[PDB]
């Protein structure tokens, strides 16, 4: 039994002066480097414990001792994502019901049914880049967010935001992005009730109504028409919980749709953006992955089966998620009094934070070379020690989108590698913006087409 390490406190401000940044995850990773595998962090009226070693993270992932906590960020996102899966407590009836209903629709097998719609959007992204004139460049996270929002829209409720046809996004996208931004901004607001935020409040209400109105209309339209599609909405309207025998109600189905878009799009866009970043910064790795793309994708459009054979593309994407897991922390609470690691007693309710990019630099697991980009670390995923690699969270509260995210990213990155050579024409300096997720802000490249035809 030991005193938990903790950074310097500054009278009433406690540890808060150490996080005066808009990149708190990066800062907390520097604190972990100084303090080690666990530290307490206190700010006026708040306390949490940041874990970073695989040894302790293994215990925190014991579901009989710890369960998902809703951080303040998740509580603010709940104001528009409701009791959708990502923003629900485990004990909520709607959490267990939507989980039992949706899991089969999100399995590896289920990806065979989404593949054609993912290819539809991925062809539109390849065609955009094929049609740029010689002087132009690509804004990488911006295009990847186009792609993932439109893919989730089409797979999720057969709705086309037509993001590649626009300078200004579809009004629903503008409202959702503006809603996310407001939820995150409320975290750092000292006097939330000052009149200077009356406008933020009104706009946030207007953004909720825009989202709810569109999704409720599409649910109402599909119920009126009777039509059966390859989308998550069809599965939700038809499905019954095998436990209770009940289906989801219309309101909840709406929250699941908003949640897939709001929680799924940007993590997945960040993944592709960091992967192409690491590839243009490591040309020998880019060449090996582009070779596999050419060897495997021998048809005008990729089949489901071919995407499964892009093993090296998979390795690149896991190594990007090891260095910069784009949903970078998840929070837990002690179900009962317990002792963590033989040394740190916790009381029922005490919160833990899993600092996922620091977990992923645990030198006892990966070797000393943790900052290096090496997809070859993932050649044999069964050898990796259990709980060492957690970019999709844990247990029953893990990412239900994980197979969908990786199928999309693998398909798209292999098409990109097949169809273009890339140039880091600005010698881009990594700048990791932290919102709900991580992304490489301002990352831009040039793509020179290899002039290889697509199919229709
Ligand atoms: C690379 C992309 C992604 C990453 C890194 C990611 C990561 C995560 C993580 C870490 C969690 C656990 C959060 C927690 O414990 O608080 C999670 C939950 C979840 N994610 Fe993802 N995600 C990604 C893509 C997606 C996609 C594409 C979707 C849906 C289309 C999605 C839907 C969900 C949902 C609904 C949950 C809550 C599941 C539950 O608690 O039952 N995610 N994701
Ligand atoms: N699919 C949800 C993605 C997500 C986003 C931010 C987070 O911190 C996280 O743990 C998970």
């Amino acid at each position: 039994i030991k005193e938990m390490p903790q950074p310097k406190t500054f009278g009433e401000l406690k540890n808060l002066p150490l996080l005066n940044t808009d990149k708190p995850v990066q800062a907390l990773m520097k604190i972990a480097d100084e303090l080690g595998e666990i530290f307490k962090f206190e700010a006026p009226g708040r306390v949490t414990r940041y874990l970073s070693s695989q040894r302790l993270i293994k215990e925190a992932c014991d579901e009989s001792r710890f369960d998902k906590n809703l951080s303040q960020a998740l509580k603010f996102v709940r104001d528009f994502a409701g009791d959708g899966l990502f923003t629900s407590w485990t004990h909520e009836k709607n959490w267990k019901k939507a989980h039992n209903i949706l899991l089969p629709s999100f399995s590896q097998q289920a990806m065979k049914g989404y593949h054609a719609m993912m290819v539809d959007i991925a062809v539109q992204l390849v065609q955009k880049w094929e049609r740029l004139n010689a002087d132009e460049h690509i804004e990488v996270p911006e295009d990847m967010t186009r792609l993932t929002l439109d893919t989730i829209g089409l797979c999720g409720f057969n709705y086309r935001f037509n993001s590649f046809y626009r300078d200004q996004p579809h009004p629903f996208i503008t409202s959702m992005v503006r809603a996310l931004d407001e939820a995150m901004n409320k975290l750092q607001r000292a006097n939330p009730d000052d009149p200077a935020y009356d406008e933020n409040k009104r706009q946030f209400q207007e953004d909720i109504k825009v989202m709810n109105d569109l999704v409720d209309k599409i649910i109402a339209d599909r119920k009126a028409s009777g039509e059966q599609s390859d989308d998550l909405l069809t599965h939700m309207l038809n499905g019954k919980d095998p436990e209770t025998g009940e289906p989801l109600d219309d309101e909840n189905i709406r929250y699941q749709i908003i949640t897939f878009l709001a929680a799924g799009h940007e993590a997945t866009s960040g993944l592709l953006s960091f992967a192409l970043y690491f590839l243009v910064k490591n040309p020998h790795v880019l060449q090996k992955a582009a070779e596999e793309a050419a060897r495997v994708l021998v048809d005008p459009v990729p089949s489901y089966k071919q995407v499964k054979q892009l093993k090296y593309v998979g390795m690149v994407l896991n190594e990007a998620l090891r260095l910069w897991p784009t949903g970078p922390a998840f929070s837990l609470y002690a179900k009962e009094d317990t002792v963590l690691g033989g040394e740190y007693p916790l009381e029922k309710g005490d919160e833990l934070m899993v600092l996922i990019p620091q977990l992923h630099r645990d030198k006892t697991i990966w070797g000393d070379d943790v900052e290096e980009f090496r997809p070859e670390r993932f050649e044999n995923p069964s050898a990796i020690p259990q709980h060492a690699f957690k970019p999709f969270g844990n247990g029953q509260r893990a990412c239900i989108g994980q197979q969908f995210a990786l199928h999309e990213a693998t398909l798209v990155l292999g098409m990109m590698l097949k169809h273009f050579d890339f140039e880091d024409h600005t010698n881009y300096e990594l700048d990791i913006k932290e919102t709900l997720v991580l992304k490489p802000e301002g990352f831009v490249v040039k793509a020179k087409s290899k002039k290889i035809p697509l199919g229709g």
